[PDB]
Parts: C-alpha cells; structure tokens; sequence
C-alpha cells in the first residue's frame, strides 16, 4: 500500500548510494507505516540485491584487514553493524587471511625492519598490534 511504496522509495534511495547492513538500513528508515510494511520493504531489498549481509561482511573484512585491523576489532565493529555472528564466522573462515603476516607488516611499518627485539620495545609492539585487533596467537610468531 501507500506506506510500503513510500518506505520502498526511501530504502532504495539510501541503498543505491552505497552498501548497508540490514540493521544499518533499519536505523536509517527509523531516522527522521506498520511493522509488516518495513519487513516487506526489507524483503524486496534482499530479493533485488540492495541488501546482502553475506556480501557486506566479506567486503568489510577485506577492507578493514587492508587498513591494519585484526579480527578482534573487526568482529566488534561487525557486531555494531548488526551482522550475525554466523555470517561473520563464515566470512572469516572464507577470507582465509594470513593475520600473522598482516600484523607483521603493520609492525615493521611503525617500528622498522628488522623489528626491534629488546624486551621493552617488543612489549610496546605487542600492545599496538593487540589494540589493532590482532590475536595473541597472530602476534606470537611475527618474531
């Protein structure tokens, strides 16, 4: 009906611009109609390719990993975006990204190559990589 069509126009205009998670789309539809009208719009967007959280999460992991963030931060950010843990874990497994190698790269960029090895400097390097979201397990072998 009228509410559905008005909300559909609003949704497509938002989504035509750039990728959103389904939850990001909801927040924007709710920013300045029945529950069924919202759901029907959502459903249309998925059917016509304007929403696809699996595509969204794969792209997000790729992008954030290239910017020097590790899994623990990426997972937190995805949760904020309303991506299911299921979608996140599948896309993580699929991306098969060598986090230890990317961490080593961030470290040499900030701290030089060969990496510092003195105890007090190594601790600072570990702190930096952990804050970036790399796992202790990722970090243990950069040396």
């Amino acid at each position: 009906g009228p509410a559905y069509a008005r909300l559909l126009d609003r949704a497509v205009r938002i989504l035509a611009v750039r990728d959103h998670s389904e939850q990001e789309l909801r927040r924007k539809l709710a920013a300045p109609a029945t529950a069924e009208d919202y759901e029907r719009v959502i459903a249309w967007c998925h059917e016509h390719g304007y929403l696809d959280d699996s595509r969204f999460v794969a792209r997000f992991i790729a992008s954030r990993s290239r910017k020097g963030y590790g899994p623990a931060r990426i997972r937190q950010e995805l949760n904020q975006k309303g991506i299911s843990r299921e979608a996140t874990e599948k896309a993580m497994r699929e991306a098969d990204i060598d986090w230890a190698a990317l961490a080593r790269d961030q470290a040499t960029r900030k701290y030089g190559e060969p990496l510092p090895t003195v105890f007090s400097e190594k601790v600072k390097i570990q702190r930096f990589l952990l804050y970036r979201g790399y796992l202790m397990e990722d970090i243990q072998d950069i040396w």
